[PDB]
């Protein structure tokens, strides 16, 4: 279908290497082992998986499950989670309540079908509105929630460390919106032609990201894409846009893609942490100096997230607008 064909310069190649380099850290290795590795991770390259990160592997697995049982429901079902007979749009505003989103580029679709949600605070009005199927999603992914809402906080009170910022900085407007998206990527007869998910930047804080099989794809220097090896039982973190300006360019976000199978479906889940729609975005003022001037003026997240959701002309259009010095 037309529909799908992404423009001849997107098109991913067919043998992509193995990122050999992506960092896989241990979260049970010395505190200070731990802060290090994390530093050096986000100062080089933005991605990095986490290994014995205290999410129980049997809620992993729990979940993954029942986010496949959800994307196997008839049509009838996944109807329910379709405003107006249609996927909904990643577009401001964006609601808390479950729904099914299609995504491309403005012009092209994106070989996906994501269910998205809030997570937090949890409430009986955010799970409520979740999907009614199957019955155990709402337990399971309530406890998830919570579980991977943990561990990010962790992950980013050791970037606290790592930058030289007072331990929360981040606990506060900064991580008020966890949105939950599960990623469900059908076999595609050409994959030559389509992505899963062009190459972006996450527009928000932090991301993990759970997968077990193979199409994540991340871009490093010289445009060259690398393969991010599925570890079932890791997380995969992307540091987002937004913390690539709270620390001043410190920290790379991850740009990252998936590309699709001919053969075998794949589904992902993804924690999208950030700010509320309401909060300011600026450099840390902790971190600054005349060694170290602001490189973005403060913005409007709300202002911000209409032309991430937008723009696509480069992975950093969000940010162009704000740029100084
Ligand atoms: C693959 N696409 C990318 C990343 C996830 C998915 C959907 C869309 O990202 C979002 O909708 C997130 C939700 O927090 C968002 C929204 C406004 C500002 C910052 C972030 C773009
Ligand atoms: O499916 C994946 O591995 C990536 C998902 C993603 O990047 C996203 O939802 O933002
Ligand atoms: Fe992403
Ligand atoms: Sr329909
Ligand atoms: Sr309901």
């Amino acid at each position: 279908s037309e529909s799908f064909v992404a423009p001849l310069e997107k098109r991913a190649e067919n043998d992509v290497p193995l990122g050999n380099d992506v960092p896989i850290i241990d979260l049970q290795q010395d505190h200070l082992v731990v802060v290090q590795q994390i530093t050096k991770a986000c100062q080089d390259f933005g991605l990095f998986q986490v290994i014995n990160h205290g999410l129980p592997e049997k809620l992993m697995a729990e979940t993954m499950d029942v986010c496949k049982e959800f994307f196997a429901l008839p049509a009838e079902e996944k109807e329910k989670l379709q405003p107006k007979g249609e996927p909904a749009k990643f577009e401001l505003p964006l609601e808390q309540k479950a729904k099914l989103y299609v995504e491309g580029e403005q012009a092209f679709l994106y070989w996906k079908d994501t269910l998205a949600h809030g997570c937090h605070p949890l409430d009986e009005e955010l799970v409520n509105s979740w999907p009614e199927k199957p019955a155990t999603y709402r337990e399971v992914v309530a406890k998830y929630s919570v579980e991977v809402r943990k561990l990010t906080m962790r992950i980013l009170d050791y970037i606290c460390e790592g930058l030289g910022l007072k331990l929360g900085y981040f606990d506060n407007e900064l991580s008020q919106i966890q949105m939950m998206l599960t990623n469900y990527y059908p076999p595609c007869p050409d994959p030559s032609s389509t992505l899963g998910s062009g190459g972006h930047y996450d527009g928000n804080l932090i991301t993990l990201l759970q997968q077990n099989l193979p199409g994540l794809q991340q871009l490093i220097e010289d445009a060259k894409w690398i393969a991010v090896e599925p570890i079932p039982t890791a997380f995969v973190v992307n540091l987002g846009l937004t913390l690539k300006v709270i620390t001043n360019e410190k920290f790379e976000g991850s740009i990252h893609r998936v590309v699709t199978n001919p053969t075998r479906d794949r589904v992902s889940i993804a924690t999208l942490i950030g700010p509320d729609y309401s909060c300011t975005i600026e450099p840390a003022k902790e971190l600054l100096s005349q060694d170290n001037p602001p490189l973005y003026k403060p913005y409007s997240y709300a202002e911000f997230g209409e032309i991430y959701l937008s723009d696509k002309s480069d992975y950093d259009a969000g940010v162009k607008p704000y740029k100084i010095n």
